[PDB]
């Protein structure tokens, strides 16, 4: 598809001349939107941190985003081979020091070990009653591999139902929640739950 290209070219000089980054998408891979993703990265990344991201995707932008501009100590996970193939690619066209963890199909138990500030993923949604299963997993999951006051932060959209449903479900594990929306912007949100003491 021909939209599709034009959408990835467009998205392509942004990655560059907004963030300095040279990025090639997968034909089949989810066309990557860099602004709405670093916006969401400045809603709860402070510096420093050291960082799991779940589901890099393709073009691992976000693992790249904050190393680069956050001094992030990263490690990202990618369960697709072809789109782990191209993350891999990217890190290198980048001069990146992320670190890359091929999933054989779960989310952090069985694919990655240590401890983390941050893991933050942009889920993808769709099981579950709601499309949250996979969101509320990762949380669960999350928590014994976060440092005291570490976050998860989701990347979601703007559906009423699913949002509050992964709101509670978080909250029912230990998490306070923080809910901040912005359009950036064919609307957005970001939830970041923190583990705290």
């Amino acid at each position: 598809f021909s939209n599709r290209q034009a959408r990835i070219l467009y998205n392509k000089a942004i990655a560059k001349a907004l963030f300095g980054l040279d990025i090639e998408y997968h034909p089949k891979g989810l066309v990557t939107t860099p602004i709405s993703r670093y916006i969401f990265l400045k809603t709860f990344l402070r510096g420093g941190e050291v960082a799991l991201e779940i589901g890099t995707g393709h073009t691992a932008m976000m693992a790249l985003m904050a190393e680069k501009f956050f001094n992030c100590k990263v490690t990202a996970t990618e369960v697709d081979e072809e789109f782990f193939e191209y993350a891999r690619r990217n890190i290198e066209r980048n001069n990146s020091n992320v670190r890359l963890v091929k999933s054989n199909g779960g989310i952090i138990k069985g694919v990655v070990e240590g401890t983390f500030d941050v893991i933050f993923s942009a889920p993808p949604y769709y099981g579950g009653k709601y499309g949250e299963e996979f969101s509320v997993k990762l949380l669960e999951e999350a928590f014994d591999h976060l440092n005291p006051g570490g976050k998860v932060a989701l990347y979601l959209p703007d559906k009423e139902k699913l949002l509050n449903v992964i709101k509670e479900r978080g909250i029912k594990l230990g998490y306070s929640v923080k809910d901040i929306k912005f359009k950036v912007g064919t609307w957005r949100h970001s939830l970041i739950f923190f583990k705290g003491i």
